[PDB]
């Protein structure tokens, strides 16, 4: 059985390697094996001296606070995350752009970054004057949250995987980390999407046609762009991962849905069990949010995502097409 989880772990470096089956293969462990894997294929260790019994015991810890009885927000999502960020990062048109250090970032950030989600939206949680809301002022409450968490977890027993990296090494990736799990909040999204346009219009290249990136401002803003656009990724995977993704985040919205409903308050949009179209609402997803974002980024690395583009079109077509 690990033989068939090491076979399928082969996959890492692909664009819709089967996530569902490497959970069950795991022992519902995909963070733990696809961050480990991942680690292992950059030589990510060796560069920053991280202890394998550490990195494991981490990872364990993380995976751990994910809720395993939230239908799409749990550790499967956050392991789909962390290997298309990983994907998105070995694009040719990226080649030499990013260190070491913001590699580890980009991974770091898109493990952490739903981490003790608790299934149930940020308006939600403003709405029932919960306490996280509370805490974070209304103000990307979940995203804070995430964040929280996955810096404390760094504090447990021998998990501190971050333990031999300078102290300025440290801050840099602590601030950008904070950068790229703040800018998963969809209240962010289309100022994030309008500046990645703007840096498509104004794209600079060096002679070997990779993308320049003169300061921290543009560098951030493509690894902001790049976890978010692996956070809306779902519709661009092959359709029966595509499928299932939507029964998670369907079932996960009804469920919200239903608490609305008990407490008498307005139900959120697309979280009406007995007024959803589920097919509608990923036609419309597609059409207003994921392919504007996936558009353009093709457009920043053409022609490195056609193929993704590609299937994401051909999937918006297909659920159009089942719409009575
Ligand atoms: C039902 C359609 N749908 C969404 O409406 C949303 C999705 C989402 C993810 C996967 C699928 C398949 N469908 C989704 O992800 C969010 C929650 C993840 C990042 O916060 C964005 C949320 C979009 C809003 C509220 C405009
Ligand atoms: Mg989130
Ligand atoms: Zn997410």
């Amino acid at each position: 059985q690990e033989d068939v989880l090491a076979k399928e772990l082969e996959d890492v470096n692909k664009w819709g390697l089967h996530v569902f089956r490497i959970a069950e293969l795991s022992g519902n462990r995909p963070l733990t094996v696809i961050m480990h894997t991942i680690f292992q294929e950059r030589d990510l260790l060796k560069t920053f001296k991280i202890p394998v019994d550490t990195l494991i015991t981490y990872l364990m810890t993380l995976e751990d606070h994910y809720h395993a009885d939230v239908a799409y927000h749990n550790n499967i999502h956050a392991a789909d995350v962390v290997q298309s960020t990983h994907v998105l990062l070995s694009t040719p048109a990226l080649e030499a752009v990013f260190t070491d250090l913001e590699i580890l970032a980009a991974i770091f950030a898109s493990a952490i970054h739903d981490v003790d989600h608790p299934g149930v939206s940020n308006q939600f949680l403003i709405n029932t004057n919960s306490e996280l809301a509370l805490m974070y002022n209304d103000s990307s409450v979940l995203e804070n949250h995430h964040l929280a968490v996955g810096f404390k977890l760094l504090q447990e027993e021998n998990c501190d995987i971050f333990q031999n990296l300078t102290k300025k090494q440290r801050q840099s990736l602590r601030k950008m980390v904070i950068d790229i799990v703040l800018a998963t909040d969809m209240s962010k999204h289309m100022n994030l999407l309008a500046d990645l346009k703007t840096m498509v219009e104004t794209k600079k290249v060096t002679s070997s046609g990779v993308l320049l990136l003169d300061n921290y401002s543009d560098r951030i803003q493509v690894l902001q762009n790049m976890v978010h656009c692996a956070d809306l990724s779902n519709p661009t995977k092959p359709l029966q991962l595509y499928r299932q993704w939507t029964d998670r985040i369907m079932e996960e919205f009804f469920r919200q849905g239903d608490r609305e409903r008990e407490r008498g308050m307005e139900i959120s949009p697309m979280c009406d069990k007995h007024n959803a179209s589920v097919e509608k609402s990923q036609v419309g997803f597609i059409d207003y949010i994921v392919h504007p974002l996936w558009e353009t980024w093709a457009d920043l690395v053409h022609p490195d995502a056609q193929d993704i583009l590609d299937t994401l079109e051909d999937n918006r077509e297909w659920y159009q097409s089942t719409i009575p």
